[PDB]
C-alpha cells in the first residue's frame, strides 16, 4: 500500500483503473493517504509519531493503516509494484560486480527491461536466473507470470528453484549497510541516498513479530500519553498494577519510555527503583510549543519529594550548554539503607522540530551519559524518554549504541546502522521517526 516514487494524479488515476472504492494507497508528499470520488489525507511526521490529519498520532505508517481497517473507509490496499524499496533490488548492477559482491541463500535482482536474479549455492557457486518482462507481468520463462518482482522472489523464496543436476537455489536473504567504521565516503555517496535507505528500513516495518495487548487494557489506557502509541509486551517493564509504557532496549541497557504523565509519575519512580537505573536521559523540555511533553516528575532543587512509596531528593543542579544535570536521590519510603544516587542528564537545545544541524552537542552528552553508567557498579538499564519514547529517544539509543561499539573496537569495526535500527524496533515499535534523524544518526557517527 506504500508507493515510494509516485505523485497525486499519478495516485488518482490508479486507483481510478485498477481500484474501487474503499481502495486506498500511502505516498510521500510528510505522507499523504490517497483513499477512494479520490480524497487526499494528511500525514506529518515532523519526528514525534505520524499524524493524521482529522485521525489519530502513531508510531508507524503500517500500524495507522492496521488500525483504520479495524475500527473515509480504508478496505482495499492497492499494492505497489516498484521494487525500490526492497532490500535485494539493486538496479544497475552488472553479472560480475553482483558475483564479486555476492562472493549461502544470499540474493539480489539486478537489471533490456528484463531482471537477473543472483543467487549463492555452498556450504560454492553464483547462480544468475533471468527475468523477462513481458506486458507488464514477469518471469523466469515458464510457468506463472507476476504483477510484480515482489511477488516473484517471495514465491521463488517459498518455493525455491531446482536446478537440473539437483541443486536447491534458496532464496534466504538479501548485505549491502555493512560499512566498515573508516564513514565519510558512505555519508558522500549517500548524500537522496540517505531517504532511498531510510524507506527501504520502513519497508521492513511489517516483518517485526510483537504484540500490543497489554497497552491495549482498559486499566492501563489512561496510562497512555498517546492511545495508539503503546509498548511491545515481549520487552515490556513489569512492574512488581504492573504497567508502565516502557520497554527494556537490548543490544550498556536502556528503558525507552514515554514522557510522564501526572497519573504515571509514581509508576516512573517505581521502574527507576525496581530496575536499579541510576541514569536518566531526559531528551526533551516539559512544553514544547504550548503542549506539555513530560511532567516534572522531579523535585526542585534541594526540595525533598514523596511519590508514593518513593522518595526523591534533587540534591544539585548542573546547567551547561545543552543540557542540565540533576544529582537526584532515590529510596523506598520505610527503609533507609535503599538509597542511590540516580543522575538525570536533561537534554535541553533540542529543536521543536527536525534535528540539530551539528551533532556536536548530543555527542558531548552521549559522552558525559556514558562515563556516568560506566562509573557505576551493578548499575541497570540507561532511562531514555522523549514525549512517545520512540523518535528522539530512538535516535538517541541508536547513536549511543553505534558509539559504543566504536568505543570497545576502535576505527576497525563493522557497523550496520538500519540493522541496529531495525533490532531497536523489534524491541519498541516505531524507534527512530524519520528521515532526518536517520541522517542525523549517520553524521553523529561521522563526527564522532
Ligand atoms: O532486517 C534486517 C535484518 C534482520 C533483522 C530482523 C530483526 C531484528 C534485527 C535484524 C538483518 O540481519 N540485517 C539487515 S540490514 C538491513 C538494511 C535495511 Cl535498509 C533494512 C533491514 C535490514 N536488515
Amino acid at each position: 500500500w506504500f508507493h515510494p516514487n509516485i505523485t497525486g494524479v499519478e495516485a488518482e488515476n490508479l486507483l481510478l483503473t485498477r481500484g474501487v472504492d474503499g481502495s486506498f494507497l500511502a505516498r510521500p508528499s510528510d505522507f499523504t493517504l490517497s483513499v477512494r470520488a479520490v480524497t487526499h489525507i494528511k500525514i506529518q511526521n515532523t519526528g514525534d509519531y505520524y499524524d493524521l490529519y482529522g485521525g489519530e498520532k502513531f508510531a508507524t505508517l503500517a500500524e495507522l493503516v492496521q488500525y483504520y481497517m479495524e475500527h473515509i473507509e480504508l478496505k482495499y490496499p492497492l499494492n505497489c509494484a516498484d521494487p525500490t524499496s526492497e532490500r535485494w533490488f539493486h538496479g544497475h548492477l552488472s553479472g560480475k560486480e553482483a558475483e564479486k559482491l555476492l562472493t549461502h541463500g544470499s540474493f539480489l535482482v539486478r537489471e533490456p527491461g528484463d531482471f537477473v536474479l543472483s543467487v549463492r549455492t555452498g556450504d560454492s557457486k553464483v547462480t544468475h536466473v533471468m527475468i523477462r518482462c513481458q506486458e507488464l507481468k514477469y518471469d523466469v520463462g515458464g510457468g506463472e507470470r507476476f504483477d510484480s518482482l515482489t511477488d516473484l522472489v517471495e514465491h521463488y523464496k517459498k518455493n525455491p528453484m531446482v536446478e537440473t543436476l539437483g541443486t536447491v537455489l534458496q532464496l534466504k536473504q538479501p548485505n549491502t549497510t555493512r560499512i566498515n567504521a573508516a564513514i565519510e565516503s558512505r555519508v558522500r555517496e549517500l548524500s537522496q541516498g540517505f531517504w532511498e535507505e531510510f524507506e527501504t528500513l520502513q519497508q521492513q516495518e511489517c516483518k517485526l513479530l510483537y504484540s500490543r495487548k497489554e497497552g491495549q487494557r482498559q486499566e492501563n489506557k489512561n496510562k497512555n500519553r498517546y492511545k495508539n502509541i503503546l509498548p511491545s509486551d515481549h520487552t515490556r517493564v513489569v512492574l512488581h498494577s504492573d504497567y508502565i509504557n516502557a520497554n527494556i532496549i537490548m543490544p550498556k541497557s536502556y528503558i525507552a519510555t514515554q514522557g510522564c504523565l501526572q497519573n504515571t509519575v509514581n509508576d516512573f519512580w517505581r521502574m527507576v527503583f525496581q530496575e536499579n537505573s541510576r541514569v536518566i536521559v531526559m531528551t526533551t523540555k516539559e512544553v514544547e510549543r504550548g503542549k506539555s511533553k513530560c511532567v516534572k516528575y522531579w523535585p526542585d532543587e534541594y526540595a525533598l519529594k514523596e511519590y508514593g512509596v518513593m522518595r526523591v531528593r534533587n540534591v544539585k543542579e548542573s546547567a551547561a550548554h545543552d543540557y542540565t544535570l540533576r544529582e537526584l536521590k532515590l529510596s523506598k519510603v520505610g527503609q533507609g539503607n535503599t538509597e542511590r544516587t540516580v543522575w538525570q542528564y536533561h537534554f535541553r537545545t533540542w529543536p521543536d522540530h527536525g534535528v540539530p544541524s551539528d551533532p556536536g552537542g548530543v555527542l558531548d552528552f552521549l559522552e558525559e551519559v556514558h562515563h556516568k553508567q560506566e562509573s557505576i557498579m551493578d548499575a541497570g538499564p540507561v532511562v531514555v524518554h522523549c514525549s512517545a519514547g520512540i523518535g528522539r529517544t530512538g535516535t538517541f539509543i541508536v547513536i549511543d549504541i553505534l558509539i559504543d561499539i566504536i568505543r570497545e573496537k576502535g576505527v576497525d569495526c563493522d557497523i550496520d546502522v538500519p540493522k541496529t535500527i531495525q533490532m531497536v524496533r523489534s524491541q519498541r515499535s516505531g524507534m527512530v521517526q524519520t528521515e532526518a534523524q536517520y541522517r542525523f544518526i549517520y553524521m553523529a557517527v561521522q563526527h564522532y
